[PDB]
């Protein structure tokens, strides 16, 4: 069952700090904090689900919506040669928090795929600028 | 850059190469990925060409991510899986090897981390799975 508790949850409450580059009824999108590329983002709906398998699906609109927002905004404000999208379900597919999330991963050509708040709000800036 | 209307899934959509379709509506198909990554590997794409997600109508999107999720979980039942990776890529850099608008759907199995072409017959009886799942 979905847990209210979860990291995300209390992220979307306001309960620990975040820095978002894109918010609206139905979503957030904010920097990964262990990016795996300058730039990394997540998007998350603010209806929880565990990941994908339970997620409403009118929920997956404005979610896929946004993605595709972020996945624009990200490459523009990188300059990025390509944009990787993931979305993890389950243990065994490495999905670690358990609220739906998609991944959006600037990727450079031949560049094959924990980091303080101050440069994850330098990267956010750039996003913000390119929406 | 132009979308290539001769890509191999644009020629797909067109009826002139063969598929191992596991579903399709109006607006999408799902079918067998040929050199699967996991048993099971499934590719959903819009009928409506685009390259990637990046030039896609956002309309076009709502019936892809519909799908996504059904093959997801289809998928997941279909395979027993422990865990469904979807992906999807964005240019070069990205790795994205055919230039139409593609989710990856792949099972996952707890502690299992190509060219080689999987015959045809094998993916069907994958795809009879995943249609039984649906």
């Amino acid at each position: 069952a979905y847990d209210n508790n979860n990291i995300f949850a209390k992220l979307i409450r306001n309960e620990i700090p975040s820095v978002r580059v894109y918010e609206d009824d139905d979503v957030i999108a904010f920097m990964d904090i262990m990016p795996q590329a300058p730039g990394h983002t997540l998007v998350i709906p603010k209806k929880g689900s565990r990941n994908l398998l339970d997620a409403d699906t009118e929920t997956l609109f404005p979610v896929i919506k946004a993605v595709q927002k972020i996945a624009k905004a990200v490459k523009k404000a990188f300059q990025a040669d390509g944009i990787t999208v993931m979305q993890f379900n389950e243990a065994a597919s490495q999905q670690t928090v358990y609220h739906l999330h998609f991944h959006i991963i600037p990727r450079m050509e031949g560049i094959e795929l924990i980091t303080p708040t101050e440069i994850l709000e330098e990267n956010a800036k750039k996003i913000r600028a390119a929406l």
